[PDB]
């Protein structure tokens, strides 16, 4: 009731900054996460005994992939947390509830493979869900752990409001499939250079929360250079993984995905960065302006990986 979560000084201050690290102590990162919900949200958005209680479960969900894992969702939802905190009033109540929830749960189960390995390899999950495969699983499982006793955290929203907040949820999940990202963008910076971009267009908004999303999602390019290098090393990690398994099923994965091609990261994360984040934290800045430190990062990780191009390291 009267109850505050702290944080040590140097956390205090650095997790309202856009280039926070979580760092590696896993037991900090549940706490890390009440107090974005707390400051972000109030004190009263949840029970805490529920939220906890929630927190846990979805933590005892997430895999030890090595990308797709419990630390990138806690690194997402802090990346939501100072989107909505230095853009505070252009959010319902309901939007700073679900999202940071939504970012928590985004990758909920994942197993270190992408949409198009499942289709391949005709996991059951292909057949239950033909598009957005794993994103459709992340919100069934969301729905899974909220319906567990005493883990209904929108236990005091009314009916219409509960309907609301898991339908944000599900279209915040479902925006996390890179596939869908560009044409969502595209639709975007078409609305907002016509002059059509209007927020209280329902529809309008769910495009933004969707570009949202894949910024919070790619948030590790938004970082200090030891961060997104380290955090690359995760990335393919799994790509590899995933290549390899290609390889088992009789093909030829794409480059990315096949070890034997490792000497060209460089250049195919400079073609990521032109081809997705760039793109990404640029229309996000125009719709949003407070975002900027998120591009201004961008542009310096690119320039980190153009200097490891031309042999400066
Ligand atoms: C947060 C985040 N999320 C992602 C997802 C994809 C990617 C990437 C990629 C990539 N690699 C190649 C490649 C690599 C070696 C040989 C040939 C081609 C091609 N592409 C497109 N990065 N990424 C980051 C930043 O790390
Ligand atoms: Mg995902
Ligand atoms: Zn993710």
């Amino acid at each position: 009731g009267l109850m505050q979560f702290t944080l040590p000084v140097r956390l205090c201050k650095e997790i309202e900054l856009f280039h926070f690290d979580i760092g590696p102590f896993e037991n900090m990162w549940p706490g890390i996460f009440v107090y974005m919900v707390h400051r972000s949200c109030g004190t009263s958005c949840f029970e805490l005994e529920k939220l906890c209680r929630f927190i846990m479960s979805v933590k005892k969900n997430y895999r030890r992939v090595p990308y797709h894992n419990w630390k990138h969702a806690v690194t997402v939802a802090h990346c939501m947390y100072a989107i909505l905190q230095n853009n505070h009033t252009l959010f319902t109540d309901l939007e700073r509830k679900g999202l940071l929830i939504a970012c928590l749960c985004h990758d909920l189960d994942h197993r270190g493979f992408s949409n198009s390995y499942l289709q391949k390899f005709d996991h059951p999950l292909a057949a239950l869900y033909s598009t957005s495969t794993m994103e459709q699983h992340h919100f069934s499982q969301t729905v899974s752990i909220l319906q567990l006793e005493g883990h209904n955290i929108f236990s005091t929203l009314s009916s219409s409001e509960y309907e609301q907040v898991l339908e944000i949820i599900r279209k915040a999940i479902i925006a996390t499939d890179l596939a869908l990202y560009f044409g969502n963008r595209k639709q975007l910076e078409e609305m907002y250079q016509t002059g059509s971009l209007n927020l209280n267009n329902q529809s309008h908004r769910d495009r933004v929360i969707g570009l949202m999303m894949t910024a919070c999602d790619l948030c590790s390019v938004t970082k200090l250079w030891p961060v997104t290098k380290l955090t690359a090393n995760d990335i393919y990690a799994e790509f590899w993984a995933e290549g390899d398994e290609m390889k088992k099923l009789g093909i030829q994965p794409i480059p990315m995905m096949d070890r034997d091609k490792k000497d060209e990261v460089p250049q195919g994360q400079l073609g990521f960065y032109n081809a997705v984040a760039i793109p990404c934290y640029t229309t996000l800045t125009q719709i949003l302006p407070p975002t900027e430190p998120l591009l201004k990062a961008c542009r310096d990780n690119l320039s980190q990986w153009e200097k490891v191009i031309r042999g400066e390291e």
